[PDB]
């Protein structure tokens, strides 16, 4: 993954989104168009 | 978890989890803590 | 593949894939396309 | 191993693993330090 990866998507580090809760996780990745 | 929690913390039903490939079952505990 | 090979696609050494849990192995080579 | 330890362990079944050459049988028991 990487964090520049996860930041240009997301905002955030991997660190950070991985200590999201994980309905977070899966909220995240549908409205960036990733599943 | 009970069935109610696995729910809520897997984001399936224990029926639809269990029907994934074992390696992808024992993935998706360890993504977690639950292995 | 070659040992060269095979640390440009899942980015380790045979070594140290033989060192992971089957369970992510058998991830690894899904992720990966392989037998 | 039981049965399907077996099977979780080595990614076979019994009788797979039996159709393999005894030096093979013989490596993969020492990758899984089973002995």
């Amino acid at each position: 993954l990487s964090d520049e990866d996860f930041k240009a998507v997301f905002g955030m580090t991997r660190s950070a989104f991985a200590n999201l809760p994980l309905w977070k996780q899966x909220h995240l990745k549908k409205e960036k168009g990733l599943f």
